[PDB]
C-alpha cells in the first residue's frame, strides 16, 4: 500500500474551523495552496517468465496415495444446553447474549494444494468493533 | 492500494466550518488551490509470458489415488437445546439473542487444487459494526 | 507500505482552530503552502524469472503415502452447559453474555501444501474493539 488513514471523526486538508458560542470578528484568511502528487506505483519490465510444470510417471506401481489440502475440519461438536428451571422467581434479563461461531470479516487468498504464483495479494481491514451495547 | 481512507464523521479538501451559536462578522476569505494529481498505476511490459503444465502417464499402474482439496468440513454437529421451564414466575426478555454461525462477510479468492496465476489480487474491508444496541 | 496513520479523532495537514466561548478579533492570517509529493513504489526491470517444477517416477513401487496440508482440526469438543435453577429468588441479569468462538477478523493468503512464489503480501489491519459497554 501507500496511504493508508484511520481518522476518528475529522480529516481536513485545510480545516479552518469555528465552534459553538464563539465571536469571529475582523478576520482576514488569505492562503495559497499550490499541491502536487506523482504516484507510479507497481511497474514491471518482464522480457520473459516461465512457469514450468511437469510430471512423468513411466511404468510404476503406485498404491495408497492420498493427498488432503488445508483447512481439514473433521469431527467438531459442539454442545451448548441452557436448561433453565424456574419457581416462583422473577428474572429481568435485559441483554442476555448466547453466541457461537460468530464470524465478521473472513477473507482468504490462494488457499490451494499446488500454487505458483506471481504479483501482488493485498487485504485491508478498517472498521470499528461495537459487540454490545447496553444503555 | 493507493489511498485508503477511514473517516468517522467530516472529511473536507478545504473546510470553513462555522458551528452554531455563533456570530460570523467582517470576513474576508480568499483561496486560492492549485491542485494536480497524476497516476500511473500497474503497467507492465511483458515480451513474453510463458505458463506451460505437462501430465505424461506410461504403461503404469495407479491405485488407490484420493486428492481432497482444501476447507474440508465433515461430521461437525451443533446443539443448542433451550429447556425452559416455568413455575409461578415473571421474565423479562428485553433483548435476549441466541446466534450460531452468524457470518457478515465472507470473501474468496483462488481456492483451489492446482493454480498457476499471475497478476493482481486485492481486498479491502471498510465497515462499522454494532451488533446489539438495547436502549 | 509508505504511510500508515492511527489518529484518534482529528487530522489536520493545517488547522486554524476555534473552540467554544471565544473570542476571535483583529485577526490578519496569511499561508503559503507549495507542497510537492513524488512516490515511485513497486517498480521492477526483471529480464528473466524461470520457475521450474519437474516431477519423475520411473518403475518404482509406492505405497502409503500420505500427505496433509496445514490447519489439520481434528476431534475437537466444545461444551458449554448452563444450568440454572432457581427457587424464591431474584435474577438481574443486565448484560450477561456467554461466547464461544467468535471472531472479528481473519485473514489468510497462499496457506497451500506447496507454493512457488514471487512478488508483494501485504496486511493492514485497522480499527477500535469495544466488546461489552454496559451503561
Ligand atoms: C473591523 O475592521 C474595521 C476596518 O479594519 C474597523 O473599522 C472596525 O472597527 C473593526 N471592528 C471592530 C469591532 O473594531
Ligand atoms: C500564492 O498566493 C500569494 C497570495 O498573494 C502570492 O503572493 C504568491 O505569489 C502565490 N504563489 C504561488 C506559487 O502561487
Ligand atoms: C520500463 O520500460 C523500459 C524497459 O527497459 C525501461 O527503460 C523503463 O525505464 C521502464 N519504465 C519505468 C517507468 O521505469
Ligand atoms: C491402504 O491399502 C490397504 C490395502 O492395501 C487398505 O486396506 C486401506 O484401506 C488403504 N488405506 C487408504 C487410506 O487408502
Ligand atoms: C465591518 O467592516 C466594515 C468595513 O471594513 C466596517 O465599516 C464595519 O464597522 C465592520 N463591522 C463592525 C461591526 O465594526
Ligand atoms: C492564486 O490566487 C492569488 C489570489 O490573488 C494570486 O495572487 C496568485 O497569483 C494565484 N496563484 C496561482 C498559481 O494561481
Ligand atoms: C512500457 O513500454 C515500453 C516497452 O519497453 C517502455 O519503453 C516504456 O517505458 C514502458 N512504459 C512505462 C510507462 O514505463
Ligand atoms: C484402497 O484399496 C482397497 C483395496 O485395494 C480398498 O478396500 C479401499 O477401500 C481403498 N481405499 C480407498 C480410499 O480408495
Ligand atoms: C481591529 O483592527 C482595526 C484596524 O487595524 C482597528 O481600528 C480596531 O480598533 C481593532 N479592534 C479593536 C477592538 O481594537
Ligand atoms: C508564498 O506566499 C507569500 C505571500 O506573500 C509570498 O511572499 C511568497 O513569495 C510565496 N512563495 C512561494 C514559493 O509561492
Ligand atoms: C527499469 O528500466 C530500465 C531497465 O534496465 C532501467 O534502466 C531503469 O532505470 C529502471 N527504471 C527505474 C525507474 O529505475
Ligand atoms: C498402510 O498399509 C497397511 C497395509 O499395507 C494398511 O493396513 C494401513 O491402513 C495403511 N495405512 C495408511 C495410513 O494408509
Amino acid at each position: 500500500s501507500i496511504d493508508v488513514k484511520y481518522i476518528g471523526v475529522k480529516s481536513a486538508y485545510v480545516s479552518y474551523d469555528v465552534q459553538k458560542r464563539t465571536i469571529y470578528l475582523n478576520i482576514t484568511n488569505t492562503l495559497n495552496i499550490t499541491n502536487n502528487n506523482y504516484y507510479s506505483v507497481e511497474v514491471e519490465n518482464i522480457t520473459a517468465q516461465v512457469q514450468f510444470s511437469k510430471t512423468v510417471i513411466g511404468k510404476a506401481r503406485l498404491n495408497n496415495i492420498t493427498i488432503i489440502g488445508p483447512l481439514d475440519m473433521k469431527q467438531i461438536d459442539y454442545t451448548v444446553p441452557t436448561v433453565i428451571a424456574e419457581e416462583m422467581s422473577y428474572m429481568y434479563d435485559f441483554c442476555t447474549l448466547i453466541s457461537i461461531k460468530v464470524h465478521n470479516i473472513v477473507l482468504m487468498m490462494q488457499v490451494t494444494v499446488t500454487t505458483t504464483y506471481f504479483g501482488h495479494s493485498e487485504q485491508i481491514s478498517q472498521e470499528r468493533y461495537q459487540y454490545v451495547d447496553c444503555g
